[PDB]
């Protein structure tokens, strides 16, 4: 049903159009730590604790 | 029942024909189009769309 067709002399017979569509992206933080003391390090029986 | 079976003396006994047929095809035409305006050209944020 849906075909195009035009004659020798064509004008404004079928039309057509376009779209776009967009996207999107989103950034994030995150951390932790410890805590320490100089007598642990000092006096700890294991070397090379760090 | 019919075989062409001749005989010692014969003539216009098995007589046959041919015969011949066509065919035909054409074609048609086609087409389409579309449409912009200066406005959307010039103040599109994409370039290149075109």
């Amino acid at each position: 049903s849906k075909l195009p067709l035009l004659t020798e002399n064509g004008g404004r017979v079928n039309r057509v159009g376009f779209t776009r569509i967009a996207r999107e992206g989103s950034i994030h933080k995150f951390g932790f730590f410890y805590e320490f003391t100089q007598e642990s390090i000092d006096f700890d029986s294991d070397d090379g604790l760090m």
